[PDB]
């Protein structure tokens, strides 16, 4: 079974296979007192394995390298943060260190950069305006416009059918909006339908926290932030 959160110390990193070449990894960080679940994804690339998303922080992230090579075997050699926040470039650093090229789209670089949290080497160019849509080894990479965030990326992966939509897309335990310092609450909504237009055929849908589902998290998703709009 999917983890779930309070199995999981603030520094252990579970892996679940999701298909064969693509697992997701899954962490835990305390913030606001309490304890939270954090998804992220892992896909072979002939070779090599492509990284979505740090494990939320140095600590978790040099941990999460440390269960792929015991459990995978195979190097890491690319990374990407679908957003500016600590749970998705908490521990570029330590990637970086460990030879893993990291990449963020231009907006996120900027946007860490003006946040303190740690930057993403590369750029990923082709994602400025909502609806581009870049390939990037085994998946594809599209900005859906402001959402959970102003740069948030998702990510999806043809060869399983795995959508990856991270925290622009809630769990279905989450019924209510947390942390939208940075969202677009007008644009949310919509950047999502497109979410659903550009990826019907997606099965299993990660969110950035929580039980992976299928579809119907985007529906819950966009319920939750009109809810929240609402008041
Ligand atoms: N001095 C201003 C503070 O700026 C900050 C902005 C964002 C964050 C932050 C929220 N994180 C989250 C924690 C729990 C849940 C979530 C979520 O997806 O809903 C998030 C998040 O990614 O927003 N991770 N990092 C932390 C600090
Ligand atoms: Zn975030
Ligand atoms: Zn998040």
């Amino acid at each position: 079974e999917y983890p779930t959160v309070s199995e999981i110390p603030v520094g252990e990193v579970r892996l679940y296979q999701i298909a064969d070449g693509v697992w997701s990894h899954i962490a835990t960080q305390s913030f606001d007192g309490a304890v939270y679940p954090s998804n992220g994804l892992i896909v072979r690339d002939g070779d090599e394995l492509l990284l979505i998303d740090t494990a939320w922080g140095a600590k978790n992230t040099a941990a999460l390298l440390a269960e792929i090579e015991k459990q995978i075997g195979l190097p890491v050699t690319r990374a990407v943060s679908t957003h500016f926040h600590d749970d998705r470039v908490g521990g570029v650093d330590v990637l970086r260190a460990a030879g893993v090229a990291t990449y963020a789209s231009p907006s996120t670089r900027r946007l860490a950069e003006v946040e303190g949290n740690e930057i993403p080497t590369h750029s990923l160019e082709g994602l400025s305006s909502s609806g581009d849509a870049v390939r990037f080894g085994p998946v594809e990479l599209f900005y859906p416009g402001a959402a959970h965030s102003t740069d948030n990326l998702v990510v999806y992966v043809p060869s399983a059918s795995v959508l990856y939509g991270g925290c622009a897309i809630y769990e279905l335990s989450r019924t209510s909006a947390g942390n939208v310092a940075d969202a677009d609450l007008a644009e949310w909504p919509t950047s999502i339908e497109r979410i659903q237009q550009h990826y019907p055929e997606a099965q299993f849908v990660i969110p950035g926290h929580g039980l992976p589902g299928g579809l119907d998290l985007l529906k819950h998703t966009t319920n939750v932030v009109k809810a929240h709009t609402n008041r």
